[PDB]
């Protein structure tokens, strides 16, 4: 469950960008940039690492939701798309989700 | 078109890692992390934020290739995914492009 499942579940409350049969996007609560949400699968994947390839259409999915929340939210100056995998990416929920942030210049490395 | 044109035309050489007839992986030039390698689309969509609502089984193709290099090139202990989009996103090349980076611990904020 986690929080995810919990904020999917509408069981607690969330700053709800989107929402489809598929996918919540709602806002980062310790954002990292101006604007910061996540996109996430209402469907259950740890993570990437274990997504199968039958996922494909869903992680792209996210990907595009992710693309049209941000356009939604007048990031017309640009953004960074991000998930992160295990101890290295630095993976918090083991529940894929997809992080979006602009209003701000990012640099480069991406962390 | 641009660089990456020229590389999935075998023009210029590439470090090459994995290729399918939608999609090629290969070694970024200028590695941010000890594992820096990059997943793009033949099909040249300029960026994310154009990509048609037609790509995303193709925008998830490349992550799921992304996490098979990944796994190939033996990233078991995480890494980290990245789209950048425009100027805040700071988006090198007009063709979109996936960057998985490992090998060691990713930060945050991601840049």
């Amino acid at each position: 469950d986690t929080i995810f499942g919990k904020i999917i579940r509408k069981e607690i409350p969330a700053k709800i960008i989107f929402e489809d049969d598929r996918c919540l996007a709602f806002h980062d609560i310790s954002p990292q940039a101006p604007t910061h949400f996540l996109v996430i699968p209402k469907k259950h994947i740890s993570q990437i690492s274990v997504a199968e390839d039958d996922d494909e259409s869903l992680l792209g999915h996210l990907m595009i939701v992710g693309k049209k929340c941000a356009a939604d939210l007048g990031l017309n100056k640009g953004y960074r798309m991000v998930v992160n995998e295990g101890s290295d990416g630095g993976q918090s929920v083991y529940h894929v989700h997809l992080h979006v942030l602009g209003g701000r210049q990012m640099h480069w490395p991406p962390g």
